[PDB]
């Protein structure tokens, strides 16, 4: 069970994520978020981002064979089961969206 | 050419996957779904990282955080504060001032 120690901690970690999340937003609203997430992101890094909204695409459409997925998005039969996961998690309002945007 | 064509293709592909991230994540913020999106999108010690590039990024531009600080606060050593230096440095001077006003403020 979590102590005073690891709850503060805890929460200070999540008051920096939504610090940053807000000043992405801003970025955004300022045409300032390419040079501020080339900043923030390693290379490897937006690689995976942009694989991930492919893999989470083609789970949702459900055309792609695992194989299918591993050869063109090289992502793995476990790859597969956790971004499967996080979607099953998603709230709904989430997941309807992605369905929306993502297979128009 | 800048690469040859194997390079090049790879390259344009993952250029435009890159950009459909971005437009995905900017219409989030616009629906308030930018929260879950991220949290489908970022393990959890990836967003703890971004997290705390902005605390590095703040207090390098800050100026007054040592550099044992940086470590023992941030998990900052000595190629990391280089490395991220390195990305203020060659960061358009529009970014930094906008940083500066942003996460200076106080
Ligand atoms: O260089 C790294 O290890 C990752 C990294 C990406 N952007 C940064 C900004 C500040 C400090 C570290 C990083
Ligand atoms: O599970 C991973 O290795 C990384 C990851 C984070 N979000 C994802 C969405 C889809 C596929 C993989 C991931």
């Amino acid at each position: 069970q979590q102590s005073p120690y690891s709850a503060a901690m805890a929460e200070q970690r999540h008051q920096e994520w939504l610090r940053f999340v807000d000043l992405l937003k801003n970025a955004y609203q300022n045409d300032l978020h390419l040079p501020l997430l080339n900043l923030m992101l390693l290379p490897d890094e937006r690689e995976a981002l942009g694989t991930r909204v492919r893999i989470v695409e083609e789970l949702l459409r459900g055309e792609m064979s695992q194989r299918e997925l591993k050869n063109e998005l090289g992502a793995g039969i476990a790859m597969i089961t956790r971004g499967s996961g996080y979607l099953k998690a998603a709230p709904v309002e989430l997941r309807q969206w992605l369905e929306e945007v993502l297979l128009k």
